[PDB]
């Protein structure tokens, strides 16, 4: 099998040493619609002048970047975007920049985040969540074969595209990484215990953070949560779950070993790696290869009436694009 991953690698090198470069500029494109909004940035519906074609704009004012020291996040970000491959990962066409803001071209992804399906509709099935599962497994699989821990999972994170598949987003903490690291990043209920304790941690993290993310998913909320973050930790480092009462058997075998406070017992960081994971009892009825090549019917199709359609993001107070007469950073985007 491993001829694939190894190519994969060849191929993520390649593109991670020598990053493309200014791909296109702005007035290829025409603005319709706000679909986001950031402290340092918005994400635009833009068409294609030429081709037609819609996609999804990031613009980031490269001031307000500096401002929040997020100069090395941003960078990374389109680094990373511009060298990865995998179908359950969002694509990247063009990038470039100006003298106010940079600029991220993604495929158009029309079905919104899992985020406010899961809140439109309340706990998902436990077949629904499986499905879901599978694809961040894989993709799992994928990033940590390039020594790329992801540390951003949560619902929010991941759009649904018009087949009913995931596609991930923002890469901004994503970190190449063999042996430890200590940036305390991410939301707080998603964090697993090494990360708080401070003395280092791994690849292991995306495992525990799977675990909540499949918690959240079957029962509509997360398994650590509270008023004061400082009490959050508390909870993450005891690691004591409650499973609601319809949670099914195998679901909670497979959540005490996903949810391991030690990561040197946690599935996906053992001897068969991601294997313990695929091959866990709640599994059983997934076909990994017919998921990978999206040959399996979602359990859930977005309402998707027309290709320039919004309906599934929310409305935003529209403002002007700027850009100054003077280049601004220059220096400090340089490499982007
Ligand atoms: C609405 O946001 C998006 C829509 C996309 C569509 Cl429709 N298609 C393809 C790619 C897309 C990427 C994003 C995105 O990168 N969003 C990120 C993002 C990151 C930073 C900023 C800033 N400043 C903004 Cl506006 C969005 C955040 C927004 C949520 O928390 C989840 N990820």
């Amino acid at each position: 099998v491993k001829e694939f991953l190894a190519k994969a690698k060849e191929d993520f090198l390649k593109k991670w040493e020598s990053p493309a470069q200014n791909t296109a500029h702005l007035d290829q494109f025409e603005r319709i619609k706000t679909l986001g909004t950031g402290s340092f940035g918005r994400v635009m519906l833009v068409k294609h002048k030429e081709t037609g074609n819609h996609y999804a704009m990031k613009i980031l004012d490269k001031q307000k970047v500096v401002k929040l020291k997020q100069i090395e996040h941003t960078l990374n970000e389109k680094r990373i975007l511009q060298a990865v491959n995998f179908p359950f990962l969002v694509k990247l066409e063009f990038s470039f920049k100006d003298n106010s803001n940079l600029y991220m071209v993604m495929e158009y992804v029309p079905g919104g985040e899992m985020f406010s399906h899961l809140r439109r509709i309340g706990r998902f099935s436990e077949p629904h969540a499986r499905f879901y599962a599978a694809q961040i497994v894989l993709t799992f699989e994928y990033l940590h074969s390039l020594d790329l821990i992801y540390r951003d999972l949560k619902p929010e994170n991941l759009l649904i595209d018009q087949q009913g598949y995931i596609q991930v987003t923002d890469f901004g903490f994503a970190k190449r990484v063999k042996g430890r690291t200590w940036t305390l990043c991410g939301t707080p209920e998603y964090l697993a215990p090494e990360i708080i304790l401070s003395k280092g941690y791994n690849k292991a993290v995306d495992w525990w953070a799977l675990g909540v993310l499949i918690y959240e998913m079957a029962a509509g909320y997360p398994p650590f949560f509270a008023d004061q973050p400082i009490q959050i930790y508390e909870k993450i480092v005891s690691g004591k779950v409650r499973f609601p009462s319809h949670f099914s058997s195998d679901l909670k075998d497979l959540l005490r070993n996903l949810l391991q406070v030690d990561l040197t017992k946690r599935f996906g960081n053992l001897k068969n790696g991601v294997n313990d994971i695929k091959n866990h009892k709640w599994f059983a009825t997934t076909d990994w290869i017919a998921i990978y090549q999206r040959k399996v019917e979602a359990p859930f199709i977005p309402k998707f009436k027309g290709p320039g359609d919004t309906s599934n993001f929310d409305d935003y107070e529209e403002e002007e694009i700027r850009v100054s007469i003077n280049e601004k950073c220059g220096k400090e985007f340089s490499e982007f």
